[PDB]
């Protein structure tokens, strides 16, 4: 377990912000949200959820090369680069997405479920 | 029949510059060489045998693009630009070149014999 001290939190089904939160995670899953174990210190911080970008192709990136590069780079190429991509993507603050094109990706799913 | 009027005249055989000479020309073949029937008076010029290239390639030509355009392009878009090429080749003072290379250039042969 863990107890979450945001300093502002953002109601999304709302729209608004609100004040001090202290969240409490365990197994995964946020289990109270009380107003004003161990302790995460973001009292400086706007404490948001995790976003969702609902069009991203992780198995390509474009470049001034790309149309060359699908007769000559192999699958095994691109998963060695979707790597990278993804642990961007990750670290730009969105915890998830809606990959809308390429064999690559159930792949990097499945090893990303796996760890 | 025509009869061609060389200022100067370079004799390969020996690679020496002659004097002034005349051509007798018919049937596509020279018959007579005399130092000194229509007349072509080339006598400002200095007259010499036509150049070979022993090493071109005909059907292509480098740019930029060249490794992209093996997938996309057809054959009768080589042949389309191997008219072109050969009449600059042609004009250039060149009339003779080993190709060493492409599927194209036995046709752009037999089409060039066909007139």
């Amino acid at each position: 377990p863990v107890a979450v001290q945001c300093g502002r939190l953002f109601d999304a089904r709302s729209g608004q912000l609100k004040g001090p939160h202290t969240l409490l995670v365990a197994d995964g899953r946020i289990r109270q949200v009380l107003p004003g174990a161990r302790v995460v210190d973001l009292g400086d911080k706007v404490c948001l959820p995790g976003w969702t970008d609902l069009h991203v192709h992780l198995g390509s990136q474009s470049s001034p090369q790309s149309y060359s590069e699908d007769f000559r780079l192999d699958p095994v190429d691109h998963a060695f680069r979707a790597v990278g991509y993804a642990e961007k993507t990750l670290m730009a603050g969105f915890t998830s997405v809606r990959d809308l094109g390429g064999e690559v990706s159930p792949h990097l799913r499945d090893a990303i479920n796996q760890g």
